[PDB]
C-alpha cells in the first residue's frame, strides 16, 4: 500500500493536495490520492482499506474543511469517515494548515476529536523548500 | 456474449449512449445495445438474458434518468429492471455521469440503492481522449 | 488541411457533434473540431479562417440551438458569426435536424435566414448507420 | 534566460501557480516565479525585464482573479502591468482556467482587453495528466 | 534532555524568546523551544515530559503575558498549565521582565499563585550585555 | 567600515534588531547598532557617517515603524534621517517585514518614497533559518 | 549573613541607600542590598531571614517612606515586614532621616511604633563626613 | 586640577551626584564638586574657572535639573552658567540621565541648546556596574 495517504476536501483544497503529491513523489514516497488511485468497484471498501495500509496520514486543512463533519453523528461525511479510521488504527496524522481557523472541540463529533491534538505543519508560500523539508522530517 | 452492455434512458442518454457505444467497439470491446439487436416479438427474455451474459454493466446517468422510478414498488419501469439483474447477479457496474445530481439514498427506493455506491466516471467534453482511457481501465 | 468544419452548440449538441466527427474521419476525411485542433493564440482569427479553409460545412440543430442566436444583430454570437461566414462564400452546408421547434424566420436575423433552404439530413435514433451513408455521400 | 513567466494572484492562484511551475521544470523548462527568482533591489525592473525576456507568458485565472484589474486604469496593479508587457511585446500567452467566470470585454481596461481573446486551457482535477501535456503543447 | 526550557506567549514574547535561545546556546546550554524541537505526533505529551526533564525554566513575561491565565481554572490555557507543572515539580522558575506589570495575586489561579513570589530579571536594551550575564547566573 | 547598518524603532523593533544583529555577526559581517557602536560626542555626525559607510542597509519594519515618519516634513525623526541618507548614496536597502501594514505611498513624505519600492524579506518565526539564509543572499 | 542590612523605599531612598552601601563597604562592613545580592530562588524567605542574620539594621527614612505602611494590617508591605523581623530579634535600628517629618503613631500599627523611639540620624549634604562618622559610631 | 566637573541641582542631584563622585574617584579621576571644594571668599570665579581646566563635563539630569534654566536670558541660574562655559570652550560633555523627560529644544535658551545633542548615559539601579563601566568609556 502507498506510504502517505492524503485526505482533503474536494471543493476547497484540491490544488494543495496535488502539489503535496508531486513533491513527496520526487523524494521517494508512494502517495495515494483519489483522483489517481481509485478505480472500478464500490468506492467505500477502497478508501477505508487504503487508509489503514498507509504508514502516514496527511490531512490537508483548508478554510472550512470540517464544516460538513459538523452534526454528522451518523458518520456519513467522507472526511468524517477517513479521520475515524486513522485514529482507531493509530496512524501518524500530519495535518497541514493552509488558512484553517481552528474551532473548539465541542463543535465537532465525539469520534473525530483527537485530530485537533496533533502537531501540524504551517504551509508557507514564501519559504516552500523549508516547508517541504519540514514535512519530510515528520513522515516515517 | 458481448463484453459491454449499455443501459440508458430513452429520452435523455440516447445520444450519449450511441456516442459511447461506438467508441468501445473501435477498441475491440463488443457492445450490445437495444436499437441494434432487439426483435423477435418476445423481447423481455432476450434483453434480461443480455445483461446477465455481459459481465460489464453501464448505467448512463443522464440528467434525471431516475425521475420515473420513485415508488415503483411493482418495478414496472424498464430502467429499474436492468440494474436489478446487475445487482442480483453482482455485475461490474461502471456508471458514466453527465450532469447528474445525486439524490440522497433515502429518496430512491431501498431496492435499487446499490447503484449509488459504485464509483463513476465523469464524461469530459474537452479532454475526451483521456476520458476514453479511464473507461477502458474500468471495463473488464 | 481541414476538409470538414463542424458547427454545434456546446449546451445541447456536444454529444451529437462528437458522434458525427468519429464516423466522418473514420472513412478517411479530414475534420476540424474546436476541442481538438484549436491551438495557442487568438482564436477569432482561426475559427473564421478555418471555416473558409473547409470546403464542407456542417450545422447541428437542437432545442435551444438558436435561442441565443435570436436578436444577435451585432453578430457577437459565435454560432451566428460562423454560419454567415461559410454562407457568404457558398460553402457546402449540410444541416442536421434534431427534435426542436422550428422558429419563424422573422425573429431570426435576416442575413442568417438563407441557410434554411439547404437539404438537411434528419438524425434517426434507430438507423444511425443509414444516416452515415446519406451524409458521407453529400461530401466528396 | 527564462523561458516561461508565471503571473497569478497570491490569494487565489498560488497553489495552482506553484503546481504549474513544478511540472514545467521536469520537462526542461526554465520557469520564472516571483517568490523564487526575485531578489535584492527594485523589483519593478526585474519583473518587467523578465516579462519581456521569456518567450512564453503564462497567466493563472482563478475565481475573480481580475477584479483588482477592473477599473484600475492607473496601471498600479502588477498582474495588469505584466500582461500589457506580454501583450505589447507579442509573447506567447497561455491562460489557465480554474473556476474562472469570464467577464464581458468592456469592464477591463483597453490595454488589457486583448487577453480575453486568447485560448485558455481548462484545469481539470480529474484529468490533470491530460491538462499538463496540453500546456506543454502550447508552450513553444 | 534540555538544560533550559523557554515558556513564552506567541503574540508578544517570540522576539525576546528567540534572542534568548541564541545567547543561551552560545554559552553551551541546550534550550528547548517549541518551534525548533516539537515534532510529529500529539504535542501535549512531549513538552510536559520535556519541562519535567528541564533543569531550569525561563518564563518570558511580556505586556499582558499572563492575561489569558485568569479564570482558567480548567488548566486548559497553555501558559497556565506550563507553569503549574514546574511549580508542581519544583523547578527553578526564572521570570524575565520586559514591559510586564504586576497585578494583585488574588486574580490568578491558586495553583499558579506561587509564581508571583519569585526573583525576576529585568531585561534592558541599553545594557543587554549585563542582563545576559545575570540570566546565566540564575541558571543552575 | 562595517558591512551592515541597522535602522529600527526603539519602541517596537528592539528585539528584532538585536536578534538580527547576532545572526548576521555569526556569518562574518560587521553590523552597526546604535546601543553598541555609538560612543560619546555629537551622535548626529556619527550616525550619518555610519550610514554612508556600510554598503548594506537593513531596516527593521515592525508594526508602525513608519508612523512617526508621517508628516515629518522637517525631517526630525531619526529613522527617516537614516533612510534618506541610504537612498541618496545608492546603498543596498534590505527591509525586513514583521507584522507590518504596508501603506499607500502618499502618506509618507516625498523624500523617502523609494524605500517602499525595494524587495524585502518576511520574517518567519517557524522558518527562521530559511529567513536568515535569504537575508545573507541579499547582503554583499 | 551580613554585618548591616539596608531597608529603604525604591521610589525615594535608592540613591541614598546606594551612597550608604559604598561608604559602609569602605569601612570593612559587609552589607546587604537587594539590587545586587538577591539571586536565584524565592526572595521572601531570603530577605526576611537576612534581617534576622544581619548584625545591624538601617532604615532610610526619606519622603514618603512610611506612607505605604499605613493600615498594612496584613503586613504585606516589605518596609513594614522588614521592621518587625528587626524588632523581634532585638536588632539595632539606626534610622537615617533625609527630609522626613515624623507623624503621630496612633494610626500606625502598634507593632511598628517602636521605631520612632530610636535615636535618629540626620543626613547633611554639607557635612557628609560628620554624619558618615556618626553612623559608624552607631553601628555596634 | 580636577579632570571631571559635576553640575547638579542640589534639590535632586545631591544624592546621585555624591554617589557618582565616589565611584569616579576610585577609578582615578580627580573630580570637582561644590560641597567638597567650593572654598570661602567669593565663589563665582571658583567653579567657573575650574570647569575650563577640567577636560570632561559630567552633568546630572535629575527630574527638573534644567527647569529653572528655562528663560534664563540673564544667565542667572548657576547650572546655566556651567553649560555655557563647557560648550563655549568645546569641552567633552557626558550627560547622566535619571528619571529625565527630554524637552524640545525651543523651550531652552539658544546658548545651551547644544547640550541636548550629546550621547547621554542612562543610570540603571539594577545594572550600575555596567552603567559605571559605560561612563569610563565615555570619559577622556
Ligand atoms: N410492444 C412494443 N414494441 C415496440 N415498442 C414498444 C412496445 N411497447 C412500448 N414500446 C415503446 O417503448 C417505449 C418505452 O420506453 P421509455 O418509456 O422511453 O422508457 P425508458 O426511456 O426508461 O427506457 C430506456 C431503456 O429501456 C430499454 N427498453 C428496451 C426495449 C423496450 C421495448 I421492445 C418496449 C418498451 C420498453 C423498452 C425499453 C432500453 O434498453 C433503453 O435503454 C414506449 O414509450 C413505447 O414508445
Ligand atoms: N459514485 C460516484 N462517482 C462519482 N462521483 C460521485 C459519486 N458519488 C458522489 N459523487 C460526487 O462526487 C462528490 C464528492 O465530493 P463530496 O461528496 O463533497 O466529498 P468530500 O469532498 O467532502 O470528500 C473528499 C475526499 O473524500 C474521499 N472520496 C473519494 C471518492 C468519493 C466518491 I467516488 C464518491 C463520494 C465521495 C467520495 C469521497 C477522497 O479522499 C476525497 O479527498 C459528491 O459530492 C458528488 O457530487
Ligand atoms: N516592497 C515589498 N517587499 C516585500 N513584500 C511586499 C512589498 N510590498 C508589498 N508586499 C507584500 O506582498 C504582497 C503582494 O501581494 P499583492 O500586492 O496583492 O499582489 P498580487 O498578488 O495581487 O499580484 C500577484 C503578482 O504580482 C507580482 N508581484 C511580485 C512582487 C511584489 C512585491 I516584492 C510587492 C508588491 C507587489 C508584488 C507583485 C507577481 O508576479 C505576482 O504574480 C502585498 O500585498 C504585501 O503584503
Ligand atoms: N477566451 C476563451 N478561452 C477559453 N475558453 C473560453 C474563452 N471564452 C469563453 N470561454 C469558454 O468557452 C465556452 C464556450 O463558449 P459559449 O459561450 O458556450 O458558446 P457556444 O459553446 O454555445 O458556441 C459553440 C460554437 O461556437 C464555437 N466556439 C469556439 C470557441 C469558443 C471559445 I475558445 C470561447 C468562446 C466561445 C467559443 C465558441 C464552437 O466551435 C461552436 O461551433 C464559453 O461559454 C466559456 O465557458
Ligand atoms: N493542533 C495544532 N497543531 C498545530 N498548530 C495549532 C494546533 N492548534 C492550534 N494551533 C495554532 O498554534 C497556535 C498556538 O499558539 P496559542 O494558541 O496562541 O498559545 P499561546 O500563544 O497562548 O501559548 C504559547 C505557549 O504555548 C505553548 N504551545 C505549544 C504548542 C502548541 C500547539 I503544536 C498547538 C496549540 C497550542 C500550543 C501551545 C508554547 O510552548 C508557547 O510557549 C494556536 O493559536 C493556533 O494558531
Ligand atoms: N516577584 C517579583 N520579582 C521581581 N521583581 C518584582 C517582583 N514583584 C515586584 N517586583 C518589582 O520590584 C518592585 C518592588 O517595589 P515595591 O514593592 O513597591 O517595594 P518598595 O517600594 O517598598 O521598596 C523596596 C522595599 O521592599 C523590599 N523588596 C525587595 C525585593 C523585592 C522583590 I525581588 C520583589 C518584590 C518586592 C520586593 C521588595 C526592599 O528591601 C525595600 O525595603 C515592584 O514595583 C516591581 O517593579
Ligand atoms: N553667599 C552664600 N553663601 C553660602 N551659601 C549660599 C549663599 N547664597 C546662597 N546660598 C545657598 O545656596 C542655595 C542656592 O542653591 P540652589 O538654589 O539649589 O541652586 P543650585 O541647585 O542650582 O546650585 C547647585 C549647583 O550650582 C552650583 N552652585 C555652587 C555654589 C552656589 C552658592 I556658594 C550659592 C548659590 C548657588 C550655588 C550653586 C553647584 O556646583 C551645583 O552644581 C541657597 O538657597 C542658599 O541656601
Ligand atoms: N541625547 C540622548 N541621549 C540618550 N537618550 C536620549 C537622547 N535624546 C533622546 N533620548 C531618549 O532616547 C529615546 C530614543 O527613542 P525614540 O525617540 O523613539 O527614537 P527612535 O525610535 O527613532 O530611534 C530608533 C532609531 O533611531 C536611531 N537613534 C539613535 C540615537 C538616538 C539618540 I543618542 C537620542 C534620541 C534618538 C536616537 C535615535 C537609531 O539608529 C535607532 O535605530 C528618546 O525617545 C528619548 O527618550
Amino acid at each position: 500500500t502507498p506510504d502517505v495517504f492524503i485526505s482533503y476536501r474536494r471543493n476547497s483544497g484540491s490544488q494543495l493536495a496535488s502539489l503535496l503529491k508531486v513533491h513527496l513523489q520526487l523524494h521517494g514516497f508512494s502517495v495515494f490520492i483519489d483522483v489517481e488511485k481509485l478505480e472500478a468497484g464500490k468506492f467505500e471498501d477502497k478508501l477505508i482499506q487504503s487508509v489503514m495500509g498507509a504508514r502516514n496520514f496527511v490531512l490537508v486543512l483548508s478554510p472550512g474543511a470540517l464544516d460538513k463533519c459538523m452534526q454528522d453523528h451518523d458518520c456519513k461525511d467522507w472526511v468524517h469517515k477517513e479521520i475515524v479510521t486513522a485514529l482507531s488504527c493509530g496512524k501518524n496524522i500530519v495535518p497541514i494548515i493552509d488558512g484553517f481557523e481552528w474551532p473548539e472541540p465541542q463543535v465537532l463529533p465525539e469520534d473525530m476529536q483527537a485530530v485537533l491534538t496533533f502537531n501540524g505543519i504551517k504551509w508557507s508560500h514564501e519559504y516552500q523548500e523549508a516547508t517541504i523539508e519540514k514535512i519530510i522530517r515528520f513522515l516515517q
